[PDB]
């Protein structure tokens, strides 16, 4: 029993983090096989940062301008290339700890673990959601760039995120491991706006099912609703429209708890309209939206990895 | 910027988790050097837990009744002993992945990372506090006993917790790695009460300092108070009394934010008396008490380990 924001064990990723230095700037990179992946702004100087021409800054640099070290081991760089917003440095030695791995572009509302790193060394791990406006609510300081987010499916690490910037509002933005930003952001020292963020309805409902599985049941009611009528209440309170694909995803949970999806929608509707009344669900006074239905199912059925 | 409940990177601990089988029952153990540590109730049969005589169940068992598996490697058991509520299995081979480590008995209000495991393999990691009533608010299913809690200081893992039971109210209890329970709990299927749980006042203030560091400042006020006067407010509201030791520990944070401890107590008093008014602090509608002052400084100044 109990239910926590839980991250994936980070052993397989800690083994891949290295420090990458170019001139003054140091950040993190990801060492897999014979390639190190790192954010490309490692090649900026404190002036050229307000609008860099990265194709023309990469030209002033040769391999040996790139200092890569795994722990105290220095790696020899034997090639370098730019793909979108990441640099890829070919190194002489292939990471003996390379896990079996995939590169995956994640979808809004999906969750992943972040291993926050500084100077190539892990500091901590936490779970995160890719918000609908393509930001994440993380904990990142100077030097954190190159930190990666990931999921683990059995033995396979799915890398989905590399960290690149903090926006004005204090949320975070970054790329997939192909260097393509999530969202409309660019890697330049400019003030960029994220759009308005809705709440992930399908996740809030999966959390209500976790609550019920764990004994927390005061929010259950006698009522019902329809997908279209609840969706009017979702608009008003800034929740993503709920779809029949979402309904289908909540079904194994609906079928474990004996509570049909649309009656759980009805319980939610009434929490949105009247609030919680100073009570709590799974220890929270707010509606939590960073658990996918998969997360709820992993944590209530006990899925392992190694 | 940002602030999350972060766990320590779990790599050094994953290398130590193994499976321990005694008849029908399988749970987790901790392999360090040539010794495996696991909860002694691995030797109970599904009947005997209501009142076990552990010395007399442990006598019916020989080395070879204990099957240890580290991944797929079966370890040979060459000795066994009971120390308080933990079994110690002497195995022929020393764990090649043994980190530098100590066993530590932590104090109420200190935090630690939990690596939750099943069948000897890691499922996930989250951060936890030892409540004042010596329980923890975790996420543990059947098979999770033997999961351990730990802190990392640079290169040394400090093991502080091994998981043994869930109480009626759905909180959790366990031992230090010498097998002594935190709290008044015993390892038998009996009706056991956690005491009344107070809130960890020194941690709530540490979270308010974190909030201010990160821009959340709306709870700051013009008023002040005294140590004895706020403590009258802490009693009524179920908070542990604040001491000048606590003041002294909150001082480096008071000196980073330019806010003396007693002015921050004053902000808290009025949150306790008036609520939050539908607002949030660091994304929470509740007052968080599972960040120690140390945790706040680790996360706001970016401390690393590996
Ligand atoms: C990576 N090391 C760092 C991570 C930030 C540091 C502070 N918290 C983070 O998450 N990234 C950056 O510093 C990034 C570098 C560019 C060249 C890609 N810049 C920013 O992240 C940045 C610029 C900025 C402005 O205008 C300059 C205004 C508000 C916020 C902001 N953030
Ligand atoms: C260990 N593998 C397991 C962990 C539990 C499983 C369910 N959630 C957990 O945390 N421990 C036990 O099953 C433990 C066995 C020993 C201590 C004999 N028993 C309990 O944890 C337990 C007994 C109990 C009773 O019986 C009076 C009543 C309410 C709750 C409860 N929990």
């Amino acid at each position: 029993s109990g239910f926590r924001k839980m991250a994936f064990p980070s052993g397989k990723v800690e083994g891949c983090m290295v420090q990458v230095t170019c001139g003054t700037t140091t950040l993190n990179g990801l060492w897999l096989d014979d390639v190190v992946y790192c954010p490309r702004h490692v090649i900026c100087t404190s002036e050229d940062m307000l609008n860099p021409n990265y194709e023309d800054l990469l030209i002033r640099k040769s391999n040996h301008n790139f200092l890569v070290q795994a722990g105290n081991v220095q790696l020899r760089v034997i090639g370098h290339s730019m793909q979108n917003c990441v640099l890829k440095l070919k190194v002489d030695t292939a990471n003996p700890k390379t896990p079996k791995y995939k590169f995956v572009r994640i979808q809004p509302g999906q969750t992943f673990s972040v291993l926050a790193c500084y100077n190539g060394s892990p500091s901590g791990v936490y779970q995160c959601a890719m918000r609908p406006n393509f930001t994440i609510k993380g904990s990142f300081l100077n030097g954190s760039c190159g930190s990666v987010g990931f999921n683990i499916d059995y033995d396979c690490v799915s890398f989905c995120y590399m960290h690149h910037m903090e926006l004005p509002t204090g949320v975070h933005a970054g790329t997939d491991l192909e260097g393509n930003f999530y969202g409309p952001f660019v890697d330049r020292q400019t003030a960029q706006a994220a759009g308005t963020d809705t709440t992930i309805t399908v996740n809030v409902l999966a959390w209500l099912y976790a609550a019920v599985i764990n004994g927390d049941r005061w929010f259950l009611n006698r009522f019902t609703t329809t997908l279209n009528d609840f969706n009017l209440v979702a608009m008003k309170y800034n929740y993503e429209p709920l779809t029949q694909d979402h309904v289908d995803i909540l079904g194994p949970l609906s079928a474990q708890t004996g509570i049909a999806v649309l009656d759980m929608c009805a319980s939610l509707k009434e929490l949105l309209q009247n609030g919680m009344n100073g009570r709590t669900i799974l220890g929270s006074a707010l509606l939590e939206d960073e658990f996918t239905p998969f997360d709820v199912v992993r944590q209530c059925s006990g899925v392992t990895f190694q």
